[PDB]
């Protein structure tokens, strides 16, 4: 089963693509043509090194995209483009049709469900870019998972690195869960959910329990790690929306979204019992996620 990964130079790409090399599957990574940055050669330098194989597209340029998947013979399709790219995969998505070999189709998901979650401007349009990918994979009879990982174990900043060092700043009461997951689970667990039968046609959400924290039990993890206790200001609903109001892209999107887990809880306040949603600790029993004491426990290195 090979694999095609677009957007492995991405911060969640380069995690998800590491993973499936680890897991000894046959990777290919989609690069952009033409000269290249310095970190972004130490990515490409990386994977190679792993077995990675290179191959040179652009995914909104669909002709390209057939030549590629056909004479590469791809069976399992993980996009990871960023959130300026969303709408790039539609030509993508008419590819994977064309040549109607596809095993399994990966959308750049990796946050929330955007089908249960209502996030105000300009969060909101994003979504509907996903929403509208969502939409186009399924009526063209493409097999599909999508991550709905939740939050990426970083401090949980406004606009978006290293957790506050001089104080605290608590979202609305911070009685509000969320789910923290590290950048290597996410890859990880990704990769074994490819071509897992209880994964076909189905949302994926990853719910680990040890790492189902609001944001005053998050600083206090933060603080027995630095060994001494830093001030909590409040940073109210109205700081956010104002933010959001603002319009500013990147920095008015990620606002929207703090919005939606911090005041709204959209990450817990859904059940997943339904048939169309699975959890990751309950389709991998025994196989231990990361907990933020050990993911914050290498922030302090450095």
């Amino acid at each position: 089963g090979r694999v095609l990964i677009a957007g492995a130079t991405g911060f969640i790409g380069q995690f998800v693509a590491t993973a499936s090399l680890d897991a000894h599957r046959p990777t290919y990574i989609l690069a952009r043509p033409g000269p290249r940055s310095p970190s972004k050669a130490k990515i490409f330098k990386a994977l190679e090194d792993k077995g990675a194989i290179i191959v040179y597209g652009l995914i909104n340029e669909q002709e390209a995209m057939e030549k590629i998947l056909k004479e590469h013979e791809i069976d399992i399709v993980v996009s990871t483009v960023g959130g300026e790219s969303i709408l790039d995969q539609i030509a993508l998505v008419k590819a994977m049709k064309a040549v109607g070999t596809i095993k399994r189709f990966l959308p750049s998901e990796f946050g929330h469900d955007v089908n249960r979650a209502d996030p105000v401007e300009p969060g909101l349009n994003m979504y509907r870019e996903k929403r509208r990918v969502r939409q186009l994979v399924e009526e063209s009879g493409i097999p599909f998972t999508y991550i709905c990982c939740n939050s990426i174990a970083s401090w949980p900043y406004y606009n978006n690195v290293l957790p506050p060092t001089d104080f605290f700043q608590i979202y609305g009461d911070g009685n509000v869960k969320a789910y923290f997951v590290a950048g290597t689970d996410i890859g990880k667990f990704t990769m074994k959910t490819v071509d897992d039968v209880r994964t076909l046609n189905k949302s994926v959400h990853f719910r680990p329990s040890c790492n189902c924290l609001n944001i005053n039990e998050l600083a206090s993890v933060w603080e027995k790690k630095i060994g001494r206790t830093l001030p909590r200001v409040t940073v109210t609903e109205d700081d956010l929306l104002a933010a959001a109001g603002e319009n500013i892209i990147p920095q008015s999107v990620v606002a929207a979204f703090t919005h939606d887990i911090f005041i709204k809880g959209c990450q817990v306040n859904f059940s997943i019992d339904g048939p169309e949603d699975v959890e990751v600790t309950t389709l991998y029993p025994e196989d231990s996620f990361r907990t933020v004491e050990e993911c914050f426990g290498e922030y302090i290195v450095k």
